[PDB]
């Protein structure tokens, strides 16, 4: 099982999210209380990288999904047979991969040769001049409710900062529900608190 | 074997809807929300609504299949009685043995499962028509619930499955059906017992 241990490391690495609220219109919304992203199938999911100091040249940013529950943790998170077969290809992402990056031609996809785990990795870019974080646009290409895939099992996304050799510089994670109405679903889930 | 009747809204938030038709003597098809049961007349239009949270892709298909509701009858294939099988009511498309037809759709496809021998009818999924928030399929039930040598008063379920162009299951819903002479009266009577 991949480690989900939070690690700010030398560069003070943590994640940020847009403060989007729970209006019906929202495409993507993050719950601080639940540490949970609510997002729509194949829609922009902004994830912010915050550092106290610039990581070195060739630093990379990897995203990987795991099942949150102990009893499912060893099962590779992948798209359902249906979504794997859909003609929704961007010409870059493998059809089995849940997590894509949109708007980055330097994106790289891995099928791990030992663990069979899927991940997507981009070069780390510092913030645009006058900005305090780096934004990556993730797309989740299966719904949480898909039979043959996640089938309502909650997942975590693990974001790792690595050097050009793959050495760990930093790690953070958040729960993800891919759903039709993130706004309503977030508000409903926070009601139970 | 027995086809699954387990409700599955799945990726597209798939639910069934029915017209709020009431129980006047003139109604040909009326649904009881309390019983989740359709009452309809032999060979008459039965609107079944498909509700989705998101539009399934092109090539999506919608399948209807009848199974007996009671455990002791579940393994028996639901088919028309000898009399109705021999009625000259053919539309050129539906096999004469099939209980469930679709009317007004030249893209309708009928299956005799080579392994289970189960009957099903499938149509292309189309997005909701103008003035509607759902997709309506017009089903016809071609044998009465009371028919001796067929269902013979045994209650049936219709299972509606949403599948992609490759036959992957996207969603499943079901409802009980009674095919009868006076659906309105029979709905009132069966709701009285609540
Ligand atoms: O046409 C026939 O000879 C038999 C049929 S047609 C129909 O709907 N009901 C009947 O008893
Ligand atoms: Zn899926
Ligand atoms: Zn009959």
């Amino acid at each position: 099982v991949p480690s989900q241990k939070t690690y700010q490391g030398s560069y003070g690495f943590r994640l940020g999210f847009l403060h989007s609220g729970t209006a019906k219109s929202v495409t993507c919304t993050y719950s601080p209380a639940l540490n949970k992203m609510f997002c729509q199938l194949a829609k922009t999911c902004p994830v912010q990288l915050w550092v106290d100091s610039t990581p070195p040249p060739g630093t990379r940013v990897r995203a990987m999904a795991i099942y949150k529950q102990s009893q499912h943790m060893t099962e590779v998170v992948r798209r359902c047979p249906h979504h794997e077969r859909c003609s929704d290809s961007d010409g870059l992402a493998p059809p089995q991969h849940l997590i894509r990056v949109e708007g980055n031609l330097r994106v790289e996809y891995l099928d791990d040769r030992n663990t069979f785990r899927h991940s997507v990795v981009v070069p780390y870019e510092p913030p645009e001049v006058g900005s305090d974080c780096t934004t990556i646009h993730y797309n989740y290409m299966c719904n949480s409710s898909c039979m043959g895939g996640m089938n309502r099992r909650p997942i975590l996304t693990i974001i790792t900062l690595e050097d050009s050799s793959g050495n760990l510089l930093g790690r953070n994670s958040f729960e993800v529900r891919v759903c039709a109405c993130p706004g309503r679903d977030r508000r409903t889930e926070e009601e139970n608190l």
